[PDB]
């Protein structure tokens, strides 16, 4: 059943919460999923309403894999979770822990936390932006059959498991990969620093203690 996969429908649902991210390229609107990540849903909103993303650059755009921002550093170096240095139950100095789901894939479009090693989540997030059809790729005694449908679009199989994923683009993905062509032949492009304006919170969710 595609429904207990929430990737699968644009719809927004009740225990979700949505986002507008502003970006120099045009608007990202993510939906995300709380129900399944709630440490990251609660660390991109509660940073995303403090104006930590604003201005930002996406410092990593690899055409056909990821865009990836959330670093104050510029360079993937930096960036932390909202609990660092406040609350060791959540975040002991080095991040916080995965949430892997079994309902939540790298697909194209996918949200999720970049990570320097399990369970040292930070700021950091990347838009899983390929567009291989990898449904044969896929080990498939392994996959929904509805995400083995739904990776016929593309996405990254490789990093299922190994990385949270907490949100995804229900428009705008044109944006992301106007953003990813910027690493095609860039040699013979403009240089050109993409950056964050501001992430509009449309539907906030709150987590209780």
């Amino acid at each position: 059943d595609a429904s207990q996969f929430p990737q699968l429908t644009k719809e927004v649902g009740k225990e979700e919460a949505k986002v507008v991210m502003r970006t120099s390229q045009g608007d990202i609107t993510l939906k995300l999923f709380p129900k399944y990540a709630p440490l990251a849903v609660e660390n991109f909103l509660t940073h995303a309403k403090k104006g930590y993303y604003d201005n930002l650059t996406f410092h990593r755009v690899i055409n056909d894999f990821m865009i990836q921002s959330g670093d104050p550093k510029g360079d993937g170096t930096g960036g932390e979770s909202i609990w660092k240095g406040k609350d060791p139950k959540k975040d002991a100095g080095n991040g916080f822990v995965n949430e892997i789901s079994p309902f939540l894939y790298h697909i194209r479009g996918a949200l999720a936390m970049a990570n320097a090693g399990a369970n040292t989540n930070g700021s950091q997030f990347y838009i899983n932006q390929n567009k291989k059809n990898q449904s044969k790729g896929l080990s498939s005694t392994n996959y929904p059959k509805p995400i083995i449908s739904a990776y016929e679009h593309g996405g990254n199989p490789s990093l299922d498991g190994g990385y949270t994923v907490f949100g995804q683009v229900i428009d705008g993905m044109d944006v992301v990969d106007k953003i990813a062509a910027t690493s095609i032949n860039q040699n013979d492009k403009p240089e050109q620093d993409i950056t964050i304006t501001s992430i509009d919170i449309v539907k906030d969710y709150r987590f209780k203690n």
